């Protein structure tokens, strides 16, 4: 008897999985002859390549013990496997017989090399692969094809290009397994009975101090119910508009899916066929790239143009990408990473990103001007590494490709546009509510100066017990004066680039 392998790696849902439906059908086709693993690898070399913060480690603890329990459901579980990838497939190919191995495709470098390495391992004892791309709606080879070998690097473009492309076929759960014994215990399973059980929480978050409020449970179960509970309001869905929404509203103006899309836990197949259903009964309904279809097609055009470049997540060697002399400056980058910048609504935006692990899409794009060509010109590489530890919803492309856009460096030019650190949010939140909520000390200051409390006296600042530079910090830089600077170093940096 030899077993059939799904291994998790992102696509962490039992519903429109290609991979892990094939396994399941043939096992249960085949009565008698099949065993079926379906596990996830714990790599600890993904660490040497990427950081998780604690939020993040919390979300996909939830998310192995919802995917253990789905599966528990079909009568299987998931085997979590810690070890390295090539270290681990040279065993389990033998000690388990391994016939198929499925799993969903992934454009990350790391994803690529190691999927090569695990294919030249499966080639070599002859075992089966099959994989299938049902992370994204459309496949980035196709699309960078259909354009002649390169990927589309403006959203219209990439949209007349999808557009006559085939929609896939969206898969529900696989059925369950029909009479199969819990396969036999391993060299590692005799030794340790728990040796493939769901992490605890103490396993894998170490620093259970940097844990902030549980509001978005990892799990395919909580993203459907998400999903559903968004969908609901079919007005709001068919009329959104992503430029329209606030980006500090105490509440999240948007549908918050990011990090349930980011680890497979929704497929976005099934998310935006659900969303052209709620089109069609609609009328009247907004379109790309402003709508909520258009926002999916935002994740589909920086996974299209990220496939293409290896080096997508940094300046040197990217091919997109604009070279700009940014600057170091260590404790400007601590305050702004600690949100101490001493601008109250960028402040809160970085307090907001670290207790919770999610901020909206324009707080982004204020925090992220602010750190670049905005104020303090530093790369957006180290905004980039910030946001990947802090981010449930951290996503290898879209976490590079945003910054890139947000730094003028790629896809968007028209760097002369700056974000007010003082200006912006009051447009969406006079009262300021948000900077209330997030930067506490500041909560007895008036809507006059809340975003502004150097223009309160030092008798006021007693008098709301917060006094800058003591309480609440001063401002790291001047923004009137840094902006207008940062605008001219870009227009050189323009000018270098376009002579080259
Ligand atoms: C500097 C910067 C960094 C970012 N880093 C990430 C990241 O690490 N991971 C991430 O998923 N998104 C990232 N984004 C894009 C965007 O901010 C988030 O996708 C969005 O805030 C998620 O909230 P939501 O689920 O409510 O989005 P909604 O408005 O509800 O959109 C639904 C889905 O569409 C996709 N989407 C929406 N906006 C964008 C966008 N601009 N680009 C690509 N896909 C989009 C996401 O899958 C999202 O879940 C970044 C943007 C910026 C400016």
């Amino acid at each position: 008897r030899s077993t059939l392998v799904h291994w998790f790696r992102k696509g962490l849902r039992l519903h429109d999985n290609p991979a892990l439906s094939h396994i399941f059908t043939a096992a249960n086709a085949a009565p008698g002859r099949y065993f079926v693993r379906p596990i996830f690898i714990l790599d600890p070399g993904i660490l040497d390549w990427m950081q998780v913060g604690a939020n993040r480690w919390r979300f996909l603890q939830q998310t192995l013990e919802d995917l253990d329990n789905q599966l528990r459901k079909l009568n299987s579980r998931l085997f979590v496997v810690r070890g390295k990838p090539a270290e681990v497939f040279p065993r389990i190919f033998k000690s388990w017989r391994v016939e198929m191995l499925t799993f969903e495709t992934d454009i990350e470098p790391y994803s690529v090399t190691r999927d090569a390495a695990v294919q030249k391992l499966a080639k070599a004892e002859g075992v089966r692969v099959e994989t299938h791309c049902s992370h994204t709606i459309y496949n980035p080879e196709l699309v960078i094809a259909k354009n002649l070998g390169k990927a589309p690097i403006t959203y219209q473009k990439f949209l007349g290009i999808v557009e006559q492309l085939k929609v896939p076929k969206v898969l529900g759960v696989p059925e369950k397994l029909k009479n199969m014994p819990t396969p036999p215990k391993d060299e590692v399973e005799q030794k340790d009975s728990a040796a493939y059980d769901c992490p605890t929480m103490k396993q894998l978050v170490k620093r259970p101090e940097e844990l902030g409020p549980n509001k978005f449970p990892g799990g395919e179960t909580e993203a459907l119910r998400r999903m559903e509970e968004s969908l609901k309001d079919e007005i709001w869905v068919a009329r959104f508009e992503k430029p329209n929404t606030a980006p500090n509203s105490l509440e999240p103006s948007t549908t918050v899916l990011s990090p349930y899309l980011k680890f497979g836990c929704l497929s976005a197949r099934l998310f935006n066929q659900k969303l052209k259903e709620i089109i069609k009964r609609q009328p009247k309904h907004s379109q790309p790239p402003v709508s909520l279809i258009g926002q999916l097609m935002w994740r589909e055009f920086y996974y299209t143009v990220a496939a293409a470049e290896p080096n997508f997540d940094r300046m040197l060697g990217n091919v997109y990408c604009m070279q700009i002399p940014w600057q170091e400056h260590p404790d400007h980058l601590e305050a702004w990473t600690h949100g101490r910048t001493g601008y109250p609504f960028i402040d809160a935006i970085m307090r907001q990103l670290r207790q919770e692990g999610w901020i909206h899409h324009l707080a982004r794009h204020a925090v992220a001007c602010f750190l670049t060509r905005g104020d303090l010109w530093i790369s957006w590489e180290e905004g980039q590494r910030v946001f990947e530890q802090l981010l449930l919803d951290q996503d290898w492309a879209l976490n590079a490709g945003n910054w890139m856009w947000l730094s003028a460096s790629a896809f968007f030019h028209q760097y002369f546009r700056v974000y007010s650190p003082v200006a912006f949010g009051k447009k969406t939140d006079p009262q300021g509510h948000y900077i209330r909520k997030y930067v506490p000390e500041l909560s007895k200051y008036p809507a006059g100066c809340i975003y502004e409390p150097w223009k309160a006296s030092l008798v006021d600042q007693r008098a709301y017990g917060c006094v800058l530079g003591t309480d609440y910090p001063h401002r790291i830089v001047k923004h009137e004066v840094v902006h207008k600077e940062n605008i001219k170093r870009m227009g050189a940096a323009y000018k270098v680039n376009r002579e080259v």
